[PDB]
């Protein structure tokens, strides 16, 4: 937005736990939003965070505050048996972050409890080491607040947006002192959904046949439930990143958000097709190496399919992507179609090392592919010299013993009677993968009757990988499809990346990414988003629709792909911090608007 | 020389015409030198010059002087009738100069004329403007000097360095007025040894029966020959650039140089092997092009020879190249060695444009380049497939008909008649070229039958040039020998380039390049300089030596001739600044230690 | 199409005089044609042509000939007065040509003009060269006929399809011998339409108020004009390249075609944002060096229109191409539009040498290239080795007295004062030029006032010109839009080929292309094409509707102009010949149904 409204004084603090301190997938979300929050609130833009030796040593270049109120706020709180670093994020946009040591104002944590209980009726056990820091963070972020309040000369307006629970206490400690601040919530994930979701006893179903105080009690969570919800109920303004997250909070902290504000991206054009061209080229090398002597199949037919992410399987639907592996592989067979499907699973999982057989097969590969050039390029030399002198070349004679023997070492190399192995590592755990599991369940060998081909890489993309020597980005421009079957995923980091960078991809509508493109778009399946009505369906009609849905990719002509493909570059328009700003813009309104109305007035 | 001098209140000024004015050879070797000139005199360096519009424009930034006596005599300068400028040369070192407009100052140039009558018995005609220029010029720079020394509240000492009899007529009347100034006069050339070569009267065999005041007499030169002698006998210092030219002023200024100063090179490693494999292959792809239809020999026994320089047939000994040549031709023919001779003449002249069978070849190697890649890479791909599936490839079949379309379209364009041209441009005087003419008389048409091939470039290399875009550098570092038999060459910059990147070369003992690497070698030929002995042989003995030297050098084998190359590269160490600075700074001495013999002392 | 069409026995001929004969572009056509249409009808396919000592010695391989009947009408031939070579043409498909010398068989002449008096009452004069030498090919190809229906053994079914007036009077003679053979006649334009529409008395507007007989009298063609018109009347089946030419012909020569068979393409995808990149950056490149000192303007918002072809002011739109672009720099100038556009004039005309100011800008782009990447480059270095030591850099240190001095000069370098030129060249006839005499007269001299910038390049582009070394393929490539606002074009081949490349183009409904797109899409503009009214608007009308189409171009975001580009990029299937040739198909079908209605049935 371009809104016009008054910040000429008001200052903007927002907490969070993962302020220079890599624990989540909100760190990503501030170091990008950092930028279009500066380029809005100018100095008087704070980031407020834990202090972490590691995070300051490599992330933080202390400074020395700008404001005299800043200076004696620190002064004061330092003097008063804590420490608290000053200095500059070592981001985009440079964003001045007040570090708090939690562990060095320990001394008067249980009176900090005591406190915790004359105001909110919240009570933590001294075992729960994360929530005891969570306290005392909010206790700190509290007492900072009031401190630089009442420091300040000229009484500012501050508005205090903190993030998750961990971040979340201070807020109800902000309400319960009366101080001048306008206090929003954000929470990327609702606490008691991980735990019920893991349950498989229909967490969306029974959304509202949940005993939330019950459930906390079985899994011993009940402190940190009371105290999300009473950040939750405290706030001024409560967003989500996304609606189904926001129906989770709605049915589980009792209070529908005001606002969704969706995460973004700094996207920066990452060209298109040649990227694409080039990773597909390296994807087609290692599936060469992979199927050595196996190579039956077309692979200018080939496409391929992938998913990421943190390896858990109910939650990221793997099971459903193998379920329906299996159903296209049947439907492959039957029509005849000569279409073969790569799909890679590319989920970190606990491994001792590569697998003999895929580097075999890579080794192979190389010797072939050396082979292969240096008979090119002596043949190409004899055959320059050959028209030069003005002869049509014999090729009866061009090949000399040499390359007949290396060839022949080349075509010995290549002689191989077991199948490809569906995993390149040697898994610590075969019997309890369930990846593993589901596949010898279904039938995936990587057979040469298998249309559906299963490379199984449970170890993160690197450029120092000898398998596959490019990284995450690099690997999946050159992939055809994406799929993300997840079933409780708040906003889902890895689909949006796909499509900012131009991949077409599969999600769901119990994703905040499938829902924010499902209401942004008019027929996604024609940008390259497919979303799965896993909310209103059984698993059985999830796979089957899933099946349909990669069988009418498959059915494509490389024309509808390719456009399609070009509908999706277009798409990263909506994912970047330059539209998604507007809705942390509103939300801040709000907050103004309710915590002031005098001087500040918000029309919807 | 790492000397002990005293150089604490000294300032030197190098006069010369050709400052930030490229009208010579002269303008390099001050533009190299006034680095390593800087590295010892610092601040007190000035370089006196003439003032061009194109030449300060490009070259001059115009500054304001560091000190006030050079202040105060710009002023007096400015407002006496002259129009003088201070600057900073935009080379290496960045010399401060002073520039002269000595067409602003031409309205005294009558009176000044007499000036040169009351004082140096010279007198110069009206018609002459490059000595009438000269006049001007001296008479600014004396008056600068000695406005110089009147300004100056402590006075300094000062050394003028006079290049050339352009420069000289300000040494005559620095003499002619006892200013406390050393002058130093170096000669880069004999003003009349020029016009008595191109005589061909036998001009080193007479240098003891020459009547110069005849000679120049005839030529109409009498007043430039007077005012250099005039120039070299009032020198405190006379230098001179060679031993050879050091004779011939010997012989003609009747003065015995004092220190012969060669001139140098900044050398940057500018060990030339890869260079050499790259530039021999695009001279290969050259000659490839050129004798299409006509590629009967091998080409990994040809060796490049060539020779460069201004277009100089009796001076440059172009004429004694060809006739070895063509001995080398009978030579090579009869002993049967299979060894080819490709012998370019860089040699710029008086061309239309391209000739249509150079244009043609280089059009024909490109289209068969093209096919020959279009072919290897298609063939390399089914190979790559074919042992990718385990197969032994088949090239009766791997050849489909396009390429043998494309081929045959190949075979018809390298079909040719004639013979391939001796020059690749046309030349606007096909009956006046000496070159050519030499080429029909001798019998090298570039037939089968012979063994050397000629190719006449008149045209300097540029990467712009269709044909051979790789400039003079480039191209002569793929080159196997130079061969430059000069007669009248007083230094010879040609071969020094050459030396200094890598490439063994054939001079003589007339040019001062060769007494300069004769008298600092104990055996030359074996570090790839051969010096022919031009001063004590008839011409035709000094083509037999020539063949003499070709020969062996064809009948050198790969080790021997890279191990001769290795040498060579060593031996550019002796061309640098770095060394041959030390007679400048040997010469500056002398005229130190006679113009202020009681505060300077000099050790020989 | 895929019909099922009895073509067992049935051969065809395809005669054309740009068989193995570049003379126009009717070549190109043939020869992208010959593939398809030798996929249909295997070896039963032949090109008749006219024989020449080049095209044989480039382009043809003379074999021998595969039926017996072929053999004994060659021998025959031969044997009676005559010499036919049978060949095969060196290219795509490899089709089987049977040249004709026309000047062997010349000694015929007279009678032969006899025989097409007692026919067909066509005289011809003795002075046209071209008429003598089409009555000769024409009596020589029907001759041709005869004797291959005479020879075979099993009478087959001929199918002859003579392209343009030069090949129709074999048409006309076959047609008056009853020879059992199949007549198509194509006309790639007609004869009339080029002269008159050069009278500029409105051609299109007067097609039904032209006086033939009398216009051709005029221009002194009556037999060139009757001989056409005979082949059109007397052909079984009339084709045309075109709608608009198909009115031509319907108003000139009487007769509406049958069918309209468009010229198509071997499309080959020549992805398409690469190329355009790295050929966008070339461009800038020379833009770069061509307007240095005067480089104002943002390159990042430059658009770069285009015009190529042959050099005909009036026909090809040039001037109105001129006026919309003066029309169009008022508008940006008027409105403030930062945008710059630079027009290219790619039109080969009679010039010199290359301008002095073009190579002097070329030249300081290269030093200034050049000094960038040298001071880049150790500033890179420099940057690196501080930030090993473990230092923030400091710039005021990192560049030496080299670098300063070094950027001096390149500053001096781009000083300049006159304005970029018009043209690159040299122009031969500076007033006679109609290009630089209209741009002088609107005033578009590429001052900086001037939104619209003009540079005509009147030479075909190479990738050994100096300036620009890439060919009209890649540098057009890097275009943004082509405008070819045609007056007479019966196709236009460079529109076609500018669709091919993926750029966007402005036609008119005046070419051929322009209606077959017109046609074949529901809103050409979407997809890039623009055409313009020229058949129902006057000169000024177009104008305006020229500068309006390049105002919304230039109102056009990125964004959008991705999209149109992309969709031009889809158009190019509509091109090829693998579409384009059911045309020819259904001629052929229909020249067989009507001269074959026993054995042969077509359903239109």
């Amino acid at each position: 937005w371009e809104d016009e409204f008054d910040l000429e004084n008001a200052v903007l603090f927002e907490v969070a736990w993962e302020v220079a301190n890599k624990v989540g997938g909100i760190y990503t979300v501030l170091q990008t939003k950092a930028k279009v929050t500066g380029d809005e609130w100018g100095d008087n833009y704070f980031l407020v965070g834990p202090y972490t030796e590691q995070g300051v040593r490599t992330q933080v270049e202390l400074l020395e505050a700008p404001t005299p109120a800043l200076k004696r706020t620190l002064d004061s709180m330092n003097s008063k048996g804590c420490k608290v670093y000053f200095g500059r994020w070592l981001i985009e946009g440079g964003p001045l972050v007040v570090l708090l040591d939690v562990g060095a104002s320990a001394w008067a944590l249980e009176r900090w409890k005591g406190e915790l209980w004359d105001t909110c009726n919240i009570g933590v056990p001294w075992y729960d080491r994360e929530a005891n820091d969570a306290v005392l963070f909010g206790f700190l972020t509290t007492w900072f607040l009031g401190e630089f309040l009442a420091q300040s000369e000229e009484k500012p307006h501050v508005v205090a947006h903190f993030h998750e629970w961990l971040a979340g206490v201070g807020l109800c400690l902000c309400r319960a002192r009366r101080l001048p601040v306008a206090t929003i919530f954000t929470t990327h994930a609702t606490l008691l959904g991980r735990y019920l979701c893991a349950g498989a006893v229909d967490f969306y179903n029974n959304l509202e046949n949940f005993n939330v105080d019950k459930e906390a009690g079985e899994r011993q969570i009940y402190h940190r439930y009371c105290m999300e919800r009473a950040a939750a109920h405290c706030a001024h303004v409560f967003t989500t990143v996304s609606q189904i997250t926001a129906i989770e909070a709605q049915h589980l902290l009792k209070r529908k958000p005001d606002i969704v504000t969706p995460n973004g991206l700094n996207v920066k054009k990452f060209e298109f097709q040649n990227l694409h061209a080039q990773s597909k080229a390296r994807i087609q090398e290692f599936v060469r190496g992979h199927f050595y002597g196996h190579l039956d199949f077309n692979l200018d037919k080939t496409l391929y399919f992938f998913i990421a992410g943190r390896y858990e399987f109910s939650n990221k639907g793997a099971d459903v992507f193998l379920e329906a592996l299996a159903r296209l592989n049947y439907l492959l067979r039957v029509n005849g179609s000569e279409q073969t499907v790569v799909a890679f699973f590319i989920m970190p999982a606990r491994t001792n090392n590569f697998n003999v057989e895929t580097l075999k097969g890579q080794a192979v590969r190389k010797q072939l592919w050396d082979t292969a050039n240096t008979v090119k390029e002596k043949f190409g030399r004899k055959l320059y010299e050959s028209l030069l002198v003005g002869s049509l070349p014999d090729m009866n004679k061009m090949l000399d013993k040499e390359d007949f023997t290396m060839m022949k070492r080349a075509i010995f190399a290549t002689q191989r009677q077991s199948f490809p192995p569906v995993c390149t590592h040697n898994m610590l755990d075969d019997s309890s993968d369930p990846i593993l599991t589901t596949i010898r369940r279904i039938g995936l060998f990587n057979s040469s009757a298998d249309r559906v081909k299963v490379i199984f890489h449970p170890e993160f993309l690197s450029s120092t990988s000898p398998l596959l020597p490019v990284d995450y980005e690099e690997f999946v421009r050159g992939c055809h499809l994406g799929v993300f079957p997840s079933y409780y995923e708040p906003w889902g980091y890895t689909p949006a990346e796909c499509t900012v960078m131009g991949i077409p991809s599969i999600s769901t509508n119990l994703s905040g990414f499938g829902c924010f493109m499902e209401e942004h778009i008019a027929d996604p399946s024609a940008y390259g988003i497919y979303i799965l009505d896993r909310r209103f369906r059984s698993l059985d009609d999830s796979c089957s629709q899933l099946t349909s849905f990669l069988y009418s990719f498959c059915q494509q002509s490389r024309r509808q792909r390719i456009i399609q493909r070009n509908r999706t570059e277009r798409l990263s328009d909506l994912l970047d911090w330059k539209y998604l700003g507007r809705y942390y813009m509103s939300a801040r309104h709000m907050a103004l608007s309710k915590a002031f109305p005098e001087h500040f007035t918000y029309e919807p």
